[PDB]
């Protein structure tokens, strides 16, 4: 079955904080999208790479 | 069928200009997230909403 395959790719696309939303920001510069808009607002660093968050920006992937 | 699925998700992840090379780059502050690196550099404007690039960002996706 690829009922796992979906699973495991959905679960890439939510946030790797709260866990419960989607992935729609990036962290600039170091561009790690890794988050959902209102954890990408609490965090001032990268989760990920550490480096200081200068601007959020929200992003837009066609995967939905 | 889960063949258009996976299709279709994978399609997302292609390049909206070149269709060759993956989306890795999206446009600010525009937004969107449709190119690959090589055309985000060609394009003076973004292909999806017509509005000038200020600037591309490198994305880094839980997916590519
Ligand atoms: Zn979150
Ligand atoms: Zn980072
Ligand atoms: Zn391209
Ligand atoms: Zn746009």
């Amino acid at each position: 079955v690829l009922q796992e395959k979906l699973r495991k790719l959905k679960e890439a696309m939510l946030c790797m904080v709260c866990c419960e939303e989607e992935i729609n920001s990036t962290f600039c510069p170091c561009g790690h999208t890794v988050c959902c808009e209102s954890c990408a607002a609490q965090l001032q660093s990268c989760p990920v790479c550490r480096s200081r968050v200068e601007h959020v920006q929200h992003v837009y992937l066609p995967t939905h």
